[PDB]
Protein backbone atom coordinates (compact mmCIF):
# COMPACT_ATOMS: atom_id res chain seq x y z
CA UNK A 1 0.00 0.00 0.00
CA UNK A 2 2.96 2.15 -0.79
CA UNK A 3 4.84 4.24 2.05
CA UNK A 4 6.79 3.38 4.64
CA UNK A 5 4.35 0.95 6.68
CA UNK A 6 1.13 3.27 6.80
CA UNK A 7 0.03 6.63 7.33
CA UNK A 8 -4.04 6.91 8.07
CA UNK A 9 -7.14 4.38 8.11
CA UNK A 10 -6.37 1.66 6.25
CA UNK A 11 -9.31 0.47 4.21
CA UNK A 12 -10.50 -3.24 2.17
CA UNK A 13 -12.98 -3.03 -1.32
CA UNK A 14 -16.46 -4.27 -0.47
CA UNK A 15 -15.20 -6.25 -3.75
CA UNK A 16 -12.32 -7.54 -1.96
CA UNK A 17 -13.53 -8.28 1.36
CA UNK A 18 -16.91 -10.32 -0.14
CA UNK A 19 -13.88 -12.99 -1.48
CA UNK A 20 -12.45 -13.45 1.80
CA UNK A 21 -15.66 -15.44 3.43
CA UNK A 22 -14.18 -18.53 3.57
CA UNK A 23 -12.10 -20.96 4.97
CA UNK A 24 -8.36 -19.88 3.46
CA UNK A 25 -9.39 -16.36 4.70
CA UNK A 26 -12.27 -15.75 7.17
CA UNK A 27 -12.89 -12.20 6.92
CA UNK A 28 -16.30 -9.98 8.51
CA UNK A 29 -17.66 -6.59 8.63
CA UNK A 30 -19.69 -6.10 11.60
CA UNK A 31 -20.56 -2.95 10.70
CA UNK A 32 -17.97 -0.74 9.24
CA UNK A 33 -14.87 -2.14 10.27
CA UNK A 34 -13.55 -5.13 9.01
CA UNK A 35 -12.07 -8.23 10.95
CA UNK A 36 -10.05 -11.75 10.54
CA UNK A 37 -10.78 -15.13 11.97
CA UNK A 38 -8.71 -17.03 9.80
CA UNK A 39 -7.04 -18.65 12.25
CA UNK A 40 -9.28 -17.42 15.10
CA UNK A 41 -11.94 -19.42 13.67
CA UNK A 42 -11.24 -22.21 16.13
CA UNK A 43 -10.94 -19.79 19.20
CA UNK A 44 -14.16 -18.59 19.15
CA UNK A 45 -16.92 -20.30 21.12
CA UNK A 46 -19.18 -22.14 18.70
CA UNK A 47 -18.03 -20.28 15.53
CA UNK A 48 -15.79 -22.13 12.34
CA UNK A 49 -19.32 -23.42 10.73
CA UNK A 50 -21.44 -20.72 11.45
CA UNK A 51 -19.03 -17.62 10.83
CA UNK A 52 -18.50 -18.38 7.12
CA UNK A 53 -22.46 -17.53 6.62
CA UNK A 54 -22.37 -14.11 8.15
CA UNK A 55 -18.55 -13.47 7.18
CA UNK A 56 -17.02 -11.46 4.23
CA UNK A 57 -20.17 -8.98 4.50
CA UNK A 58 -22.62 -7.71 7.65
CA UNK A 59 -21.89 -10.30 10.21
CA UNK A 60 -23.92 -7.87 12.56
CA UNK A 61 -27.78 -9.43 12.18
CA UNK A 62 -26.88 -12.20 15.23
CA UNK A 63 -24.85 -8.81 17.24
CA UNK A 64 -27.59 -6.90 17.04
CA UNK A 65 -30.08 -9.13 18.27
CA UNK A 66 -28.13 -10.91 21.50
CA UNK A 67 -25.59 -8.12 21.81
CA UNK A 68 -22.80 -10.35 22.95
CA UNK A 69 -21.25 -9.35 26.43
CA UNK A 70 -18.87 -6.57 28.05
CA UNK A 71 -16.13 -9.33 26.57
CA UNK A 72 -16.60 -9.19 22.96
CA UNK A 73 -16.37 -5.70 22.61
CA UNK A 74 -12.87 -5.59 24.50
CA UNK A 75 -11.15 -8.61 23.06
CA UNK A 76 -12.35 -7.69 19.93
CA UNK A 77 -9.89 -4.51 19.55
CA UNK A 78 -7.08 -6.43 18.22
CA UNK A 79 -9.51 -8.33 15.87
CA UNK A 80 -10.05 -5.44 13.62
CA UNK A 81 -7.59 -5.22 10.24
CA UNK A 82 -8.74 -2.02 9.27
CA UNK A 83 -11.71 -0.18 7.61
CA UNK A 84 -14.22 -0.60 4.55
CA UNK A 85 -13.15 0.71 1.24
CA UNK A 86 -14.99 4.63 0.63
CA UNK A 87 -17.62 2.14 -1.25
CA UNK A 88 -19.58 2.22 2.00
CA UNK A 89 -17.17 5.37 4.12
CA UNK A 90 -18.76 8.35 2.46
CA UNK A 91 -22.16 6.55 1.76
CA UNK A 92 -23.55 9.31 -0.07
CA UNK A 93 -22.01 13.19 0.93
CA UNK A 94 -20.68 12.05 4.02
CA UNK A 95 -22.04 13.24 7.19
CA UNK A 96 -20.79 16.59 7.25
CA UNK A 97 -22.24 17.95 10.78
CA UNK A 98 -23.13 14.92 12.99
CA UNK A 99 -25.42 11.69 12.07
CA UNK A 100 -28.54 12.93 12.13
CA UNK A 101 -30.06 14.90 15.50
CA UNK A 102 -31.46 17.64 13.20
CA UNK A 103 -33.25 20.47 14.87
CA UNK A 104 -33.95 18.26 17.86
CA UNK A 105 -36.88 20.59 18.87
CA UNK A 106 -34.84 23.39 20.25
CA UNK A 107 -31.47 24.34 20.13
CA UNK A 108 -28.65 21.53 19.67
C1 LIG B 1 -15.85 -9.43 15.44
C2 LIG B 1 -15.53 -10.72 15.69
C3 LIG B 1 -16.00 -11.44 16.94
C4 LIG B 1 -15.32 -11.54 18.12
C5 LIG B 1 -13.93 -11.07 18.45
C6 LIG B 1 -16.20 -12.21 19.04
C7 LIG B 1 -15.93 -12.37 20.39
C8 LIG B 1 -16.65 -13.25 21.21
C9 LIG B 1 -16.35 -13.51 22.60
C10 LIG B 1 -15.20 -12.93 23.38
C11 LIG B 1 -17.33 -14.37 23.06
C12 LIG B 1 -17.56 -14.85 24.48
C13 LIG B 1 -18.36 -14.05 25.52
C14 LIG B 1 -19.29 -12.97 24.96
O1 LIG B 1 -20.40 -13.35 24.53
O2 LIG B 1 -18.89 -11.78 24.98
C15 LIG B 1 -18.15 -14.73 21.93
C16 LIG B 1 -19.19 -15.66 21.99
C17 LIG B 1 -20.09 -15.88 20.95
N1 LIG B 1 -20.11 -15.33 19.71
FE1 LIG B 1 -18.71 -13.99 19.04
N2 LIG B 1 -17.28 -12.67 18.33
C18 LIG B 1 -17.24 -12.16 17.06
C19 LIG B 1 -18.18 -12.28 16.05
C20 LIG B 1 -19.29 -13.11 16.14
C21 LIG B 1 -20.25 -13.28 15.08
C22 LIG B 1 -20.28 -12.49 13.79
C23 LIG B 1 -21.12 -14.27 15.49
C24 LIG B 1 -22.23 -14.91 14.67
C25 LIG B 1 -22.24 -14.99 13.32
C26 LIG B 1 -20.81 -14.61 16.86
C27 LIG B 1 -21.54 -15.49 17.67
C28 LIG B 1 -21.16 -15.81 18.98
C29 LIG B 1 -21.87 -16.74 19.82
C30 LIG B 1 -23.09 -17.53 19.42
C31 LIG B 1 -21.21 -16.78 21.04
C32 LIG B 1 -21.58 -17.60 22.26
C33 LIG B 1 -21.63 -19.13 22.31
C34 LIG B 1 -23.01 -19.69 21.98
O3 LIG B 1 -23.96 -19.35 22.72
O4 LIG B 1 -23.09 -20.46 21.00
N3 LIG B 1 -19.68 -13.90 17.19
N4 LIG B 1 -17.75 -14.00 20.87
Amino acid sequence: MAEQSDEAVKYYTLEEIQKHNHSKSTWLILHHKVYDLTKFLEEHPGGEEVLREQAGGDATENFEDVGHSTDAREMSKTFIIGELHPDDRPKLNKPPETLITTIDSSSS
